[PDB]
């Protein structure tokens, strides 16, 4: 993940040109290799045809460049590219928005569970660990830097995500599929056991619980769905068609041809295919953004940060469970107790943003005496 | 369906060109037929200008085709292909998302309905079965694979998904409809019985067993909904008379005419209209993407794997409600029993995507001393 | 309602092209008459300029067309056009969405209004009842196919929608508002009093069923608001101005001047402009498309089938309710009652669908001793 | 609101041409001023050019009108306008979605809040009347109509929305914010008194009461959002900018020049510009379009019937909380008591509706004997 | 926030252009300093042309800006901009209604936390500053205008957003990670421990202030969420490479070519290239949308008021728990307490706004006796 929101954060002169200077997850980082494949073997043709060509040859090449100058379209190009990568971008935001975070559930458990005693402690703990547990076995199911980090089970096991007592159930129950769903069934299980010996005192508690708990479930269902079912083959694969013959076909059409022909279009032989160039850049860019959103959970600069996600996680949800549970800050009255109307002051540097209270659009509406009154 | 995630993880050189390489559910595949009869027609039309025609015919042939390619138009083809491409698609992914899970239903009878015995396996064996026998009774209904799979109720009875009892209940319940219904109200039922009998200790509970039912049932509705609704035939049909239109158009228009006329945008005469090809390519496998997304529930390679779904599914939901039911693994303090930070290991593989945690985009802000000054 | 998935269900040759040769809700069906009026017009235009005009006019008439084609332009017709129809067909599944199923309230009423002696079959039936009365209020206020078969509330108490008692305490009620809203205090009240009078044993279970209720009282509110606040008619004019200006232009700027006079574009002169009539077909078919969808509750082909839909609401929840409250069929050990992964046989037809679970993207990823390492 | 679904309930012949003889909330009427306008200027340059310029003068002024004409298509128009509209649509049926309608929180109020005496009545009545206080005090915050009904909060007292005692209330707590938000807290705060005194009978149902408020003032909230939160007036002045120039530059490129200097394209002086008007009409109607929607509250002819609005919500609640509370039509069997398959009568014009049921694309698969065998 | 609402409420004449005499959040204050460094580009390179060459190199460039003249296309960069623009507001809008409201909890806290002594008053003022204190959090994480009213955690206590007990415990659960999420974690600790003591009666109420609060926490994670993902640097690159590109290659395909040369298109010499600097206004105003709304919480015009809504939050959530909790205005009988459907009146300036209730589009159907009988 990149991130230059404090870049973009006024639209200042250039805001858009100063990120041009940026190299991580960047058109150049992307597009490096293929530029520099597209740009030899457009000046291996060029040599070729000036060094290696007869003339009539040299007359045939000429036609045939013309032609390809002629037949090529920018509107199908930029209608599929720009459909597929809408599409692309609405699965990468919505893949992020699957993500799950056990915040509400974490702090859930720390209201609910009650017990200052070991026996509270682990009651939390575990909880909030097997919907920890369930998160990374869908991530590392789903993500190829989580399952680096955890090529195994005995991996997860040691970096003590799960203890040797939930390796063996997982192998015991193993079935011939992803078994991330397993730590939800055991969540269940163990909330009611908790309402049943009275950690838990209610059993609108236990459903708020549950209600959390498969919240998280369906977020970890949905993130499958997304490993499974890739966007279509096809679809991409007519995208990328289009994309790679347009250049393709521009290998030849953009040839500056012999100027001494005076061909209408072909008249100043420049040497570099300037125009050439930035429409390379700008397509094969955009193809780039969906090649690199089509997957948000590789290794790209701008692929999410899974490994971050999980250890950030497993902190915070421990400490809100075990630290935090029944652990507030002294209750004093605060420093509006009696003033009807609190203001926070403002420093120097906020000062120009106090604004007065929008009141609704038809506020400054005038009307007349007679205009106000009531008809009978 | 077929899957290239782990293939498009990253944004690498020729990631998507390398996807250009595979046969099952690629363009190829898909239109390889229809590709042949437009080349088959192609040729022929050639060899009959070449030879057949006389001079004075084949001048009129050459001012028709001249015509037939100035009336060639890829906006009003591009455009209506986008938007219907784009549509299909979104139903496409619609009625994945309406796929009825079993797990969080599962996960609540797992907790929830109580008993060791033999009484307690069969009521949460039943209800899981019931959810199960509703969902493939949908997807029988509306994929093709499932129909074949269980052409009849007698079928799905040996499978097992139904028992004889219940099939003579439904023979009995019979109405001119689908009666994929009443495996719903059959499970409310079991369920107030249940809560009736004491096995669900709380009307809370069985309150939540039955919203998961319900959602699986609004779940499945919408199944039906997408089978039977299809999207408008006048908007297919305006579809597929424009790409086809465009194309037998292209059969005349796109003629390499007699060199010898020097007409003014031919003047070379290849054998093969290789621009043409490619756009019958890029067109056609656009339209060939809606043509295999427009039912998801058939037999394409990019639809929905609904029998390994539904077996799978089956699967997980009987071994959650009956073995994992009150079987959980021995709870024990953790590895970070006592660490205020637990910060699990990174192997060498994924010590590269150890990241500091981000902030907040105003972090690096700075302000001098004055600037920060609250004021009165 | 025409419904092709069957026909569409494989991406097979020519899968799109076999629907070319339907009848029923087709594009010649929509657009006969248009297409006979414009080509009407164009023939006497074509007439008039080859006989009743003199060479002075004849020649007026020939610039007229060179300068009339130049404002025959699609990218704005298109554009406006694809805007518009996505609109229409973003309504229109809205407002299918919008239709209220009342499966969910039968089951929750079926489970939890107890009683199987006659007063509970006349509470149960009489809940139903309020509920079916609420949706068909609203689909014959929306729906001309409903209003049609139930054009007064008379109408409704004979068809055994309504009772006389309800038609009077309606008429009591009338405000002159449309009173689809009076069934569902209707049902608020009378579950009140089934939970007060012992039928409903507890106010979770109310609060269900008033849930189910409100979720039904607001799909019948949605079809109200689509039904009422129509499509901009300053946005329909523009479609409609846009595509008629087109197709106007088009009346003078396709007539195939004399192509003795040899100008640039009229050398070949065909009694028949294929390409203005395909482009008639796919423009007007588009439109037309917007046209059938605007209101999906009409009498076109493509229109929903309410009447069908109130039949089977009536029947499913009336049978549910009644027939189906607390019978059950046998609870016994189902076939894999003691298997630990059951597997259900596949038949010929459907023996190839058997595939292997997806274990993630992640499951094929090759790494070494070294990588696999942690790292202290 | 002008509605025409009657008019567009069908696809007939010219179905939207019938709907351009329309006058209210329409093209003409939304754009006629801007249309005189657009023709004097039109037709003062063309009086000018024709009767005040010298030979030298009209040379000039020739060579910009085809510059002009030639150079015109250089504007975005259509991209920019569809863009926009399409945002400004989307926009504008958010906000009606966000229009609060007490019909659910009233239904639940008339069941639970309890008392036929004069107590209960105004319990009921009194937390009805703060659902509709809210509902108003937004609706005159956001709306021009609704603000010019009630310019005061006097205004309100006199229509009876607020009682003396509320508005003494209102002015006690006035705090320099809109105080749209009071009436949600004293409902809140008068359910709890109910529940405590006896009058709401479980806290269930006390829960319901306040998510149905909460759904409320969600939806305030978002009308509040809406009139707070402009589309980005850049925007709206790139498209205004985008829509006048073209015609600006149009005075001056659609001229008809003197046809003695035989000019390409104006051979004929055919005093009137139809095709520019045309363009007027599309273009200046599609940004109408904008105009009226982007205040969907205004007193435009397709702005919402805020009025109406509140005069129904307010006569539909006190109704349902007052004279239908507890006050249920006779129960007593209906037609279909022992029918199993009830089956409503049609009439001669619906005869024609009656459907087989939908049973599935999957229901007419053909399959042999050998095809259906299940395998081992 | 720049609010136009009022200004927009009617379509009236000229409706959008009154909007082009505004400067604050203006196109012109957006792109006046990006429009004078292309004008000083744009005349050097027509000054150098016009003289600083000789005949030669006069020549050579005419033959260079009739090359690129042919490369500016309008499709492809509209497109572009017009995905990329759409994304960036649909983000814009997300982030906005992702902003925490503590309304629907401040009314639950208010009713719910009963007590109207000191104990009462600290625990409801307490949980409402714990919302508020999370909220704020958030805020400064996300807003450069928050972050500059409070700087650091010391500022957030002077201000008393956070109280000296309050900044330790946060100082002791220090992590390195942004902690925002701990105040929800002491909100539902906090409804814990009223609830076990008494001021909370009842689970079913604790469940619904939990269920606010973690509303409240979802939205603060999706502000977030959007701070941190930010729209891909590719896509924003791309974007931005395609606007500078075409404007550079603008630069020399827009040089008024001699118009003694007499060129195709280069006829009239006007010195200021009008339909270009239009085109950029159009483009770079679009791009200038997307960079003012990539951000919305900078310090732009139209960017959000952050700090508004901060004082606005407290101010009101503090009066609703402390000063409305319990104090309700006196209840007594309405204007409408007898009236079976009362009518507001209407004031002269809103009689015209007095409307017919829309009673359905079916209800103007007219059919004979014949068509309105039953058959059997
Ligand atoms: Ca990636
Ligand atoms: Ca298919
Ligand atoms: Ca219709
Ligand atoms: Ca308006
Ligand atoms: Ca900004």
């Amino acid at each position: 993940t990149i991130t230059y929101t404090s870049q973009v954060a006024n639209a200042r002169l250039g805001s858009f040109s100063r990120l041009l200077l940026c190299w991580r997850g960047s058109i150049y980082k992307l597009l490096y290799g293929e530029f520099l494949i597209f740009l030899l073997c457009y000046y291996i043709i060029r040599f070729i045809y000036r060094l290696a060509l007869t003339e009539e040859q040299q007359l045939m090449f000429e036609k045939l460049t013309l032609y390809c100058d002629s037949y090529i379209q920018l509107i199908p190009i930029s209608f599929v590219l720009g459909f597929y990568v809408t599409l692309v971008v609405t699965r990468w935001w919505n893949q992020y928005e699957n993500l799950p975070w056990p915040d509400r559930l974490m702090s859930l458990v720390s209201g609910f569970v009650e017990g200052k005693d070991e026996q509270g402690r682990l009651l939390r703990r575990t909880l909030i660990r097997y919907a920890n547990l369930g998160n990374v076995l869908i991530l590392r199911s789903v993500s190829t830097a989580v399952y680096k980090r955890f090529p195994s089970a005995q991996h997860l096991v040691q970096a003590g995500f799960m203890t040797p007592a939930e390796h063996k159930q997982l192998e015991k129950l193993s079935l011939p599929h992803n078994m991330f769903w397993v730590p939800w069934v055991w969540f269940a299980n163990l909330s009611m056991k908790a309402w049943l010996g009275g950690r838990i005192r209610d059993p609108i508690l236990l459903q708020s619980l549950l209600n959390e708990m498969n919240t998280l479930r369906t977020q970890c269902g949905h993130l499958y769905a997304y490993d499974w079912i890739s966007i279509p083959l096809v679809y991409t694969q007519v995208v990328t068609v289009a994309v790679y013959s347009f250049f393709l076909t521009c290998l030849v059409g953009r040839q500056f041809l012999n100027p001494a022909k005076a061909y209408p279009g072909h008249e100043l032989d420049l040497v570099v295919p300037v125009f050439t160039f930035l429409q390379f850049f700008f397509y094969v860019g955009w193809l780039k953004v969906a090649e690199q959103l089509i997957n948000p959970f590789g290794e790209d600069d701008d692929d999410f940060e899974t490994n971050w996600i999980v250890d950030r996680n497993l902190q915070v949800s421990l400490l809100a469970v075990d630290e935090m549970h029944q652990d507030l800050p002294r209750m004093e009255p605060d420093m509006y107790w009696n003033k009807p109307e609190p203001q926070p002051p403002y420093t120097a540097a906020s000062a120009q943003f106090r604004r007065a209270s929008f009141m609704g659009s038809t506020f400054n509406i005038s009307l007349n005496k007679e205009e106000m009154e009531f008809q009978p």
